[PDB]
């Protein structure tokens, strides 16, 4: 299917053990789309001071369009040293891995895969 229904756990950023998924945008794509099919994915929603404690290169969810069965359509960006590789809507939050941290809420998306 060229898109999937998945509920992410939303994670504080101070409770992220693993703060990003890799060391170029390629990796942090691929790692990001990995995670997500295989249900270790996590979000952080981005507020003031969040992203200088992940690591770079960052993955987004970024909106697509304006929402099926309640899950909003996104697709993944990246961003490295202020440039990004993507375009796309409104940031959803930032994506990492889920190594088990207790989530505050569940954020309901449709990816584009």
């Amino acid at each position: 299917k060229t898109h999937v229904q998945l509920s992410l756990p939303v994670l504080q950023v101070r409770d992220v053990l693993v703060r990003g998924f890799g060391d170029s945008v390629e990796e942090v794509l691929s790692e990001a789309r990995q995670h997500l099919k295989d249900g270790t994915c996590g979000l952080v929603e981005v507020e003031k001071g969040v992203l200088p404690q992940l690591e770079q290169p960052y993955v987004f969810i970024k909106r697509s369009d304006a929402a099926p069965h309640g899950h909003v359509m996104v697709e993944l960006v990246a961003e490295l040293e202020g440039i990004q590789y993507g375009r796309s809507g409104e940031t959803l939050g930032v994506l990492v891995p889920h190594v088990g941290e207790i989530p505050v809420a569940y954020r309901k998306v449709l990816l584009r895969k």
